[PDB]
């Protein structure tokens, strides 16, 4: 299973400006609800966590893909 | 140097005493976050969310600041 | 790990292709930041503004990426 | 004393007061920057960013130019 | 880890002869803000001399220092 205790929360307070491209995506996750902004945190290939807008519908297929494979 | 990166907020702190032995280091959570906290690091690298307005924190906040 | 910490943002880019036998890492500059920017981590320790436009920049980013 | 070097700039003051102990050193941000920054380090080499505003911000800064 | 409002070192001059290698302890590029593209050698001296980036000689010295 997954263990959540006292630990950090991961929020996003500013997201990335231009799109990343798809084949340096690794994964994605996504910010509790109980951070103040939503957003998507992308995992890069190099392992580098970046804050990505939700609303946004390029962050959207990318989830799509992540998930739908 | 890393950017864009999720920023680190408590919103569960621990209500417990940890003993100050195990704790390595210390980072104040971002004042963008809903709720002020302190996240304390043991010696195996376990990140643990405690409550700065509770008192054993600071003085474990003091004591690693001044040395 | 940090909170309310400075950002690196890059005012100016290298006029000089550092060769990429050089090269130990890189790092996308915040969307806060005035101007675009990648800073390239050299294995002597030196960071570098390079300019996003570049094409090698870019292909620099991409075989890190891809490794 | 510099290079095509990245900056440090400051999107995000810390909102309350940090004791006047814990600061080791202090340097102000470049006028490039969006943002106008007083960037505290304390004595764990961690940096800080300030509101230049703030009084107490401007009286840290005061004490440590007097030494 | 990053700069503040301070003087960028800038080469407005360059060295003719070739420093002697063993003596290079670090090296320092210039920003290109600068008039004249330039790398700075420090020697173990800890002395700074300005030197031509396009020189077979530096491109060589800064190669042997990164690959260390
Ligand atoms: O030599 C080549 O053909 C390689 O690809 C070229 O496109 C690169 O030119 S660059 O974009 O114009 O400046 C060359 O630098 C490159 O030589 C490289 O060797 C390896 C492997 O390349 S990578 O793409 O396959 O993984 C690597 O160390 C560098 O990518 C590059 N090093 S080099 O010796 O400095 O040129
Ligand atoms: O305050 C530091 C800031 O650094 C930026 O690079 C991040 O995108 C923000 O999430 C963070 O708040
Ligand atoms: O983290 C576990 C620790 O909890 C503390 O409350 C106890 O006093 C310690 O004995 C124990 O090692
Ligand atoms: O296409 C989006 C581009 O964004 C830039 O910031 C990156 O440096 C490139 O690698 C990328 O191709
Ligand atoms: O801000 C005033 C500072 O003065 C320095 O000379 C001391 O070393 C610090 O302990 C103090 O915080
Ligand atoms: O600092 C001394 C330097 O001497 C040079 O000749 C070497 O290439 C470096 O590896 C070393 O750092
Ligand atoms: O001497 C060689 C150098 O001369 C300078 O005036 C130019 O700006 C550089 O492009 C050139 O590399
Ligand atoms: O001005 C003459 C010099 O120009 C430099 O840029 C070249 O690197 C040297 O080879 C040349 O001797
Ligand atoms: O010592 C290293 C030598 O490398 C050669 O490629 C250069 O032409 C010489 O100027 C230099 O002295
Ligand atoms: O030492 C200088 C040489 O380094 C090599 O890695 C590359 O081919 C160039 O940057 C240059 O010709
Ligand atoms: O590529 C990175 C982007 O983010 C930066 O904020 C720049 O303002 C924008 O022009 C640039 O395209
Ligand atoms: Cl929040
Ligand atoms: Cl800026």
């Amino acid at each position: 299973a997954s263990l959540a205790a006292d630990t950090p929360t991961a929020c996003c307070f500013s997201y990335t400006s231009r799109q990343i491209p798809q084949n340096f995506i690794a994964d994605y996750f996504e910010t509790s609800s109980q951070c103040s902004k939503p957003g998507v945190i992308f995992l890069t290939k190099r392992s580098r966590q970046v804050c990505a807008d939700p609303s946004e519908e390029w962050v959207q297929k990318y989830v799509s893909d992540l998930e739908l494979s």
